[PDB]
């Protein structure tokens, strides 16, 4: 009942089943018919749909989910490298935007979650910096799909893949990713996975829920859960729900002076609609639902003080951009070693059926903190000969990310051939010293003295997959001695503790 | 204001008033304490008592804290430069043990706080080692009082005093030591400052609290908070409390199979009587009062697994140790950054007052984690000139540890005179490597191996006080800008940033 985890079983084959067990399972009873037409597959199937004329759809694609039902209510989904909705079919044709912008490649108007830490972002433009500086890398958004472009970078990092599962049963996929510091070269590591579980219920919803699991030692106070949007030209018309379940025409878009449409989601009646216009019920439709409760008092240990929608057409009607933005927005923190989810909907077909479906729906949506728990865990078997019996024996690792325990990866050096096994993502990663933007006169300028910023991006190293997790603290009980990670090590170029592990790590001892 | 702290202001003029806000201050519900009934003094005052053949008295008096009452309660307290109490008069005379033994002048048998990190901590013998190999340095015990000897090394390094305060208003002596690894020479720097508050409640009552505050990077899972013990030809008699507030005499003494007496706090009323003899109600009595309470949901975040008391009459009647020993344990994590505090009170009387005092005073004692505030806390300017201008501007340090600041200490050089500030105690510390005392297939070898011992006590450096903490982060407001202190400095001989606090420091921009 300890399995073997070959450290070539790579993320794409979606066989990582035991790494989801920690994703809240979410039981309708009666209320929905389940689909009984769902496709699932990782072979090459790109969308047709058009795109910024530099992008190649072989450079983000994943995977593709099918509902495949009537004319109305068929919906066709496909998920980029990142874990990100890249690619969204429905009665109205392409939802996802073109990604316009050579330098945004299917990383900023596309459905993911993204985070800030409010203490270390700076989002100063330009003109707040010394002549001939830059604002690049000041700002702190961890992004579920990737990377903005830089200097020798021709396509995003998207947030690697670590681990990946679809259930047939279920027709659910999961992914698990590492969220990509946006804004290159960045001053700052990430330290989020990203988890999020794309399921097929039926009846035209799709049932996305996102997990945030942080494992750094930053706080995140703004999440976008999701972030994301509509392409305009296909979905051009703008509705909010109200409380007892009607919709009122939204009128949003962004420009001087103008931000768009945002609200607290207890103003709404749970969710809005893109349609194709809004001049017609039978008009193909869009609908994101996010519930209608800020739960204050229950996650007041969080600090959570809102959660609201933004909504709006992204400038005028011929932008070649052809994106309005949607967002929900929790206003809470998320702690290290916190791990934090959110359960949404996305509903196709006719406006009259996704209002529907989605007064029935609202009620569903759920949120909060996840803690694993040791008993209800998995383990998996690493095979010290797979490391080049680099130990002393096979280790053993949990599946969940249960409090405090560590997440250790397989990582490949690409110009040496080297692979190895790390908790330190940011081992033999380079840096470089930060141009500190700003005048010394600038309230700022301190900030930014002394800066470096991680270029794990660049291709040197490859994140190849999540292992597991090592605990924390000494698990030794009558069944199972636990011992350091450290006395077992025997090559440590290819079993590599830095010096922040330490001495902190533990597993079963042979 | 920000008052100036003159750096010739030494620790032993007792005028370092805000060094200790953070402190817990014990607000009494019944307790009635009288005011007009204690002396103190720093002025060289010895006690006349007998005391191990090599040792003076001259070379541990710190000061001298007398509680003035009949001939039961009056008590007659000396602490170390340690801040250790090292003597102890009471209605049964001399309380403290003599230090027979010529390596251990003041430094065991002495009441004082002590610390083990079990993670470190190596308590194995010379017959567990390779033919001519010694255990020296292997054991991390952090003394409160000082040191043991060493081959070179004729007198304790004590626990160098840091800040010390006497407020006669409050009849409260406060000291802040930096805790000794009391193993020569160690393996293990030390990252502890003590801070003892010793407090004259009246009645023959003395509150004690003792703060362990971890400035490190080790966990301290091992507390002695007390350490100590009475001299047993003064006070022969050993009773425990029992639920319910009544006395039983106890028996435990050391010797082949025997480590004396060992029980839950909570088996016990709270407290320990050790008397002249066990006779008579009337016979002169000490009592220690360490609580009965196990809060073990309460502390569960920082695995407080239990509390509990040593006693033992350390070998036969006739032992030139002329020792009982008695400790309080608390078996809890002091994690890096953490502050810990426990108080308790020793009570001076006949023994029926003794447990009568004990028996109502017992539900005071408390012990928790500090976590101070700026709001709370206090800030001192240093000046520039005093520095012989090594800065370009004065600079302003808090005194209170809030959770993350560093400490700044002024050390001198003792060949060269010059004196300078720094948060390196290690900065130019003689080192030599370890010699590993395990043989190549011990199962311990690796942990010795590329290790270096830390002769901070050779007389190379003085250690002369604390002068308040630097902030780990940037407190810039709208009022005042705060700087690098890297960005201040002229002379770096004078201002001392090691590898390790290079752009780490923040103190407010001139």
């Amino acid at each position: 009942n300890i399995e073997n985890l070959s450290i070539h079983q790579s993320p794409t084959e979606a066989l990582d089943s035991t790494f989801f067990h920690h994703v809240p399972l979410k039981d309708y009873g009666n209320l929905i018919t389940p689909s009984n037409n769902t496709t699932f597959t990782t072979n090459y199937e790109p969308s047709g749909s058009s795109w910024g004329e530099v992008l190649d759809e072989q450079n983000v694609y994943l995977a593709r989910l099918k509902h495949i039902s009537n004319s109305n209510n068929t919906w066709d989904l496909r998920i980029g490298k990142g874990g990100q909705i890249y690619s969204f079919i429905g009665p109205y044709g392409e939802g996802v935007p073109p990604s316009s912008k050579s330098h945004s490649q299917w990383n900023d108007e596309v459905w993911q979650p993204v985070s800030v830490s409010g203490s270390l972002n700076n989002g100063d433009q330009n003109d707040e910096l010394k002549e001939g500086a830059t604002n690049a890398g000041l700002k702190y958004f961890i992004h579920g799909a990737g990377t903005y472009l830089t200097e020798g970078l021709d396509t995003p990092f998207y947030s690697p893949l670590m681990a990946s599962y679809y259930n047939p049963t279920e027709k659910a996929y999961y992914v698990t990713n590492w969220g990509a510091q946006a804004h290159l070269p960045s001053l700052f590591k990430s330290g989020v996975l990203y988890t999020t579980k794309y399921k097929d219920i039926g009846e035209g919803i799709l049932e996305v829920t996102y997990v945030i699991e942080n494992f750094g030692t930053d706080t995140l106070d703004h999440l976008n859960i999701p972030w994301g949007g509509v392409r305009s030209s296909s979905l051009r018309g703008k509705f909010v729900s109200r409380p007892g379940g009607d919709i009122e025409i939204i009128y949003g878009q962004t420009g001087t002076d103008n931000a768009g449409d945002l609200e607290d989601i207890d103003a709404t009646g749970g969710y809005v609609i893109y349609a194709q216009d809004t001049l017609s019920a039978s008009s193909p439709a869009l609908g994101i639902v996010f519930g209608d409760k800020i739960l204050t008092e229950e996650f007041s240990d969080h600090d959570l003080t809102r959660i609201y929608y933004r909504s709006a057409q992204v400038g005028g009607d011929t932008n070649p951009r052809d994106y309005t933005l949607f967002t929900t927005i929790a206003k809470i923190d998320v702690k290290p070693k916190d791990i934090f989810y959110y359960r949404i909907y996305y509903i196709n077909g006719t406006r009259e059926e996704v209002q529907e479906k989605a007064n029935k729906i609202k009620s569903e949506v759920a949120y909060g903190f996840i803690t694993p728990t040791i008993e209800n865990t998995s383990m998996v078997t690493i095979k010290n000969e797979e490391l080049d019996d680099a130990l002393n024996q096979d280790i053993q690792l949990f599946t969940s990310p249960v409090k405090g325990m560590v997440p250790i990866f397989l990582m490949r050096n690409t110009t040496t051939g080297k692979e190895y096994i790390s908790p330190d993502l940011y081992y033999d990663i380079d840096t470089f010293p930060f141009s500190n933007p700003y005048e010394e006169d600038s309230p700022k300028y301190e900030t930014y003295q002394n800066r470096i910023t991680y270029r794990q991006y660049n291709g040197k190293i490859e994140y190849i997959r999540l292992l597991g997790y090592a605990s924390n603290e000494d698990l030794s009980n009558e069944e199972t001695q636990y011992t350091l990670l450290d006395n077992l090590i025997v090559d440590n170029t290819k079993v590599v503790l830095t010096t922040e592990y330490l001495n902190k790590l533990w597993v079963p001892l042979y």
